[PDB]
């Protein structure tokens, strides 16, 4: 569905993300404000063929498994479909993966772009936590 700031930052607290490999819950909320609006169901397609899905907009070159993504991995081992869940779950549990794969958050480019390097914790600023 889409989510609100603060509902987000509930959920992702509860899913483990506060703190995950030293990022703070604001740079998990920030990241999902920016990559996908805080909608679980976004898709955006890219010229090399694969396509970023869901609230973190992880993409398919590397990550899931889409089946149109031609010479891709699926490191995640996961349909991408799976990330297109109102259910974070299966998001979660690939950022982790994808966060500890040695570049850090890096990997969100809107992340790196419109998040690093601000206050991240305003984006947790008033929620019930
Ligand atoms: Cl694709
Ligand atoms: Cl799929
Ligand atoms: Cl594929
Ligand atoms: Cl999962
Ligand atoms: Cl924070
Ligand atoms: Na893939």
């Amino acid at each position: 569905k889409v989510f609100g700031r603060c509902e987000l930052a509930a959920a992702m607290k509860r899913h483990g993300l506060d703190n995950y490999r030293g990022y703070s819950l604001g740079n998990w909320v920030c990241a999902a404000k920016f990559e996908s609006n805080f909608n679980t169901q976004a898709t955006n397609r890219n010229t090399d063929g694969s396509t970023d899905y869901g609230i973190l907009q992880i993409n398919s070159r590397w990550w899931c498994n889409d089946g149109r993504t031609p010479g891709s991995r699926n490191l995640c081992n996961i349909p991408c479909s799976a990330l297109l869940s109102s259910d974070i779950t299966a998001s979660v549990n690939c950022a982790k993966k994808i966060v500890s794969d040695g570049n850090g958050m890096n990997a969100w480019v809107a992340w790196r772009n419109r998040c690093k390097g601000t206050d991240v914790q305003a984006w947790i600023r008033g929620c019930r936590l």
